[PDB]
């Protein structure tokens, strides 16, 4: 005589073999004997009808149309519509919600997270005619045109990111399928291992809430609970008394993802799943309205990822590239992860595998990487569950090991998982409620930001995460989070002229014996910082760690020079729309000049570069853009030199000689901050000096793993970058410092055919560069700090609209 009565969908999960009545009884195959009869009632379906109005409460029924259903909180959601002549929520005009309009005893507005699997961003416009409820939320509330998922653009990684504010590499759910070599265990969609708590790192919202005294409803719903029942359960929970009622709830829909896989993102069959999801939204909103909570609850309508057209004929097979294909294990599909089939195979060499997968067919539809060489914006490396070899797959394609795998399983027309900047992978965000703004459209943002906001909505302190708290304040009417700029840890030195030329023995020559007093005070003033206001538009960056460095001023650029790394941490310069490009004179071709402000012992030397047959050098401030022949000499200072592989110099030279001036023309001047990054342990964080794995031969000169640039101008491009009154515009890059161009399959062509495509692939947020350098940018603008935080999280994705 099993005991689920009274306990249907329990919040305090009890301990088996005492029988369960919650969303993980079904998932464990261990429900109390009568769960299905008591907790999954369906008799008479989900809608009141005229003839049910005022009925005699009968507890077999799925939901109720009896008089007493409201204070019980178990009416069918259309009860007041059918039996009281009330209107559907979707038929009421939008009215601003200026304050929460909540029953007494509510201590904060509840939050409902309505998550929709595979809801591609473009469905909001393309399906608007068949989703009236969703369209009301979007138009009346706060929405973005799209929301960026994390990579990989799969379900578990994304939903767990939403819950935690963490990148996959930090929370540990790095794919829908995974092998952990520490546990020696596999995580799969089908089956039970995925439930073990050691997979799931960070602190998800339901725990953050509970630890701070805020009760949560379930986040994981069994696939056997119909959607209408999930909705009714939420509404029932919302009717509980004060001391038991949760404040945060989640609803999950497996659609439109399930149908998008079968039919493709825009298959004609997709219209019905979109209508069904809208109806479910309408049920929730009508249900809240009956409870007088429709102007009390904050609702978030959010997806995990989009959906692209993918068919079994667009499959790449590794057996067409590798003679040795049976010696590897592939995690396949819309990304590839490769590891050895046996770790006892001493033959298995990842470099030979990468080499055999690189630019072998002319329109090859995947590109192989060592995971540390993946674009840093993906943040997809610092986890032992991520295999060393990664294949980034072109949108619309699959990769598989051998052809049998794809014909012992074309059944599907849709898939997802690709690079998170791909337009088809973008998803949705709408926020509706008293805490969200009214009829407001906000720019696109990343789903890692939402955890912080959900915490702000609930009055919770978020666990440490990868969002930038405050960057989404512009979504919110109140409960904004007002952070303070991080404190500078190291104050700069400001060295004057302290060394004579003969103190330097650098192996460096400069054939420059090229000797007024009007001009002599002029050069002195430039060295003392007289043009700094022009080249350092937003103040100097703050150094957020302990180190020794010098500010160096010049006519055309300013730098923060590290005595520890023997090069600039940052170099900052402004190029106006009218700047002229010039070429390096021959009296200066291999010229490098001692910097008499900086000791020989804290300087680079040219002999190390001569000796190092693989390493050459470039400059952070480009000599090509110097303002005068006198100022050009500053660009050849040893303190503006950085180590560069010759293959990388092709990239860098094209950027400096062609692209910067192009950007200045297009944007009405640009301010550029460039520098090195050292991330030898691929954790996305600045390396300390003891982490550096490579030096210029025979020297203490460390070799960067990457070079960054941050390119800022006026959002109103009719104002010049140096005289901007309002909001700013930025694009940035973190380019991999590689000794070959194997990544660029067209690299034998001229740079105008491949360098810009490389830079687009390695586009970056300012915030990414901050983590990687320990610098804080944009310290002195006339803009609000939250606006600046938004700017620092911006990613220029170079996708069409
Ligand atoms: C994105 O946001 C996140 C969150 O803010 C950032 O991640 C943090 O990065 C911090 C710096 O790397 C990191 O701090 C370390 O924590 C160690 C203790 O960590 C444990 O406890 C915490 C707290 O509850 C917990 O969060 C951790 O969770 C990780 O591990 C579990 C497995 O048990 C996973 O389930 C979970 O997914 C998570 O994994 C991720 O992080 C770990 C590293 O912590 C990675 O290896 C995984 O791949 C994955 O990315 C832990 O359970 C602490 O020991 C470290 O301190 C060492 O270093 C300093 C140096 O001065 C020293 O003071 C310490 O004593 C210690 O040094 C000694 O140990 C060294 C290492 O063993 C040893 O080599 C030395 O010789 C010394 O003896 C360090 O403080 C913090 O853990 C994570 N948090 C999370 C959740 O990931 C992330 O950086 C952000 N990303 C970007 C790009 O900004
Ligand atoms: C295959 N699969 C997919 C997801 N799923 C299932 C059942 N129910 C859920 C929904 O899960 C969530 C919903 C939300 Cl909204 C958030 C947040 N934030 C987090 C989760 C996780 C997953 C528990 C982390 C299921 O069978
Ligand atoms: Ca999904
Ligand atoms: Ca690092
Ligand atoms: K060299
Ligand atoms: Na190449
Ligand atoms: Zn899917």
């Amino acid at each position: 005589s099993g005991s689920c009565k009274g306990r249907c969908f329990e919040l305090q999960e009890v301990g088996p073999p005492d029988c369960r009545c919650d969303n993980l009884c079904k998932s464990y195959s261990s429900c109390c004997h009568d769960f299905d009869e008591l907790c999954l009632k369906t008799a008479r379906g989900w809608e009141c009808t005229k003839d049910r109005c005022g009925e005699v409460r009968n507890e077999e029924n799925a939901c109720h149309c009896s008089e007493d259903c409201l204070s019980r909180g178990d009416c069918c959601t259309n009860y007041q519509v059918v039996c009281k002549g009330e209107s559907h929520w979707v038929d009421d005009d939008c009215e601003e919600i200026k304050v929460p309009e909540c029953p007494a005893g509510f201590v904060r507005p509840p939050l409902i997270i309505f998550s929709v699997d595979g809801f591609r961003a473009s469905y909001m416009k393309k399906g608007s005619k068949v989703m009236p409820n969703i369209e009301k939320l979007r138009s009346c509330g706060t929405h973005a045109p799209y929301m960026r998922p994390v990579y990989p653009t799969k379900t578990f990684p994304n939903l767990y990111t939403l819950a935690t504010g963490l990148y996959p590499e930090s929370h540990g759910i790095v794919g829908n399928s995974m092998y952990d070599p520490v546990f020696d265990a596999s995580f799969h969609l089908r089956g039970r291992e995925k439930f073990n708590h050691r997979w799931w790192g960070g602190q998800p919202l339901w725990i953050t809430a509970t630890k701070q005294g805020v009760r949560a409803g379930t986040f994981f719903w069994s696939v056997s609970i119909p959607h209408e029942r999930r909705i009714l359960t939420i509404l029932q929970w919302l009717s509980l008394p004060d001391n038991e009622r949760p404040s945060v709830y989640a609803f999950y829909s497996e659609q439109p993802d399930f149908s998008g896989h079968k039919y493709g993102p825009f298959g004609p069959e997709m219209t019905n799943p979109l209508r069904e999801i809208d109806k479910t939204v309408g049920q929730l909103m009508d249900g809240l309205k009956q409870l007088r909570l429709h102007r009390c609850v904050n609702v978030i309508f959010v997806g995990d990822h989009g959906m692209e057209d993918v068919t079994c004929d667009r499959t790449e097979f590794l057996s067409n590239y590798l003679t040795n294909v049976d010696d590897i294990t592939l995690v396949p599909g819309t990304l590839g992860r490769i590891r050895a089939k046996s770790i006892n195979n001493s033959k298995y060499d990842p470099k030979t595998i990468i080499a055999a997968l690189t630019c072998k067919k002319p329109d090859q539809h995947f590109k192989p990487y060592m995971k540390q060489h993946l674009p840093k914006r993906l943040h997809y490396a610092n986890n032992r569950r991520i295999e060393d070899i990664h294949l980034l797959v072109d949108r619309r394609w699959h990769v598989a090991r051998k052809p049998l795998d794809v014909y012992k399983k074309c059944f599907f027309q849709g898939d997802h998982g690709f690079d998170n900047k791909v337009n088809s992978m973008q998803t949705v965000f709408v926020g509706y409620g008293p805490t969200f703004k009214y009829r407001t459209k906000v720019p696109p943002f990343e789903n890692i930001e939402l955890y912080n906001v959900m915490c702000d909505l609930l009055g919770l302190k978020p666990a440490p995460n990868n969002g930038t708290h405050g960057s989404l304040n512009h979504l919110l009417r109140t409960n904004t989070f007002r952070p303070t700029m991080p404190d500078e840890v190291s104050r700069p030195n400001y060295p004057g002229i302290m060394y004579l030329q003969s103190e330097f023995d650098l192996g460096c020559t400069c054939d420059d014996k090229v000797e007024n007093k009007l001009e002599e005070l002029n050069k002195r003033l430039h060295t003392k910082g007289s043009t700094k206001e022009r080249h350092l538009l937003y103040g100097r960056p703050a150094v957020l760690y302990r180190t020794s460095y010098d500010i160096l001023y010049h006519t055309d650029f300013e730098s923060g020079y590290s005595e520890i790394f023997l090069m600039p941490l940052w170099t900052s310069y402004t190029i106006s729309k009218q700047a002229e490009v010039s070429s390096i004179p021959e009296h200066l071709t291999n010229c490098v000049r001692p910097d008499v402000r900086v000791s020989p012992g804290f300087s680079q030397n040219c002999l190390a570069y001569k000796n190092d047959k693989q390493m050459s050098y470039g400059f952070l401030f480009p000599p090509y853009l110097s303002s005068s022949p006198e100022a050009k000499y500053d660009a050849f200072l040893v303190t503006n030199m950085v180590p560069m592989y010759p293959a990388f110099k092709r990239v860098w030279a094209y950027f400096q000689r062609v692209l910067v001036k192009k950007y200045a023309s297009e944007r009405n001047g640009v301010n550029v901050i460039s520098g090195p990054i050292f991330d030898y342990n691929y954790d996305g964080l600045r390396d300390t000096e003891d982490e550096i794995k490579q030096y210029v031969e025979g020297s203490s000169i460390p070799v960067p793993t990457h070079y960054y640039s941050i390119i800022t101008s006026c959002l109103d491009f009719t104002q010049p970058a140096d005289k901007c009154d309002g909001p700013l515009s930025v694009s940035s890059f973190i380019l991999p410092h590689r000794p070959d161009n194997d990544e660029s399959c067209n690299s034998s062509e001229d740079e105008s055919k491949w360098v810009e495509e490389l830079m687009k692939m390695h586009t970056a947020r300012v915030r990414d560069i901050e983590h990687l350098t320990g610098l804080d940018f944009y310290r002195k603008t006339s803009r609000s700090y939250s606006e600046i935080l938004t700017l620092k999280t911006y990613l220029h994705t170079y996708e069409s609209e």
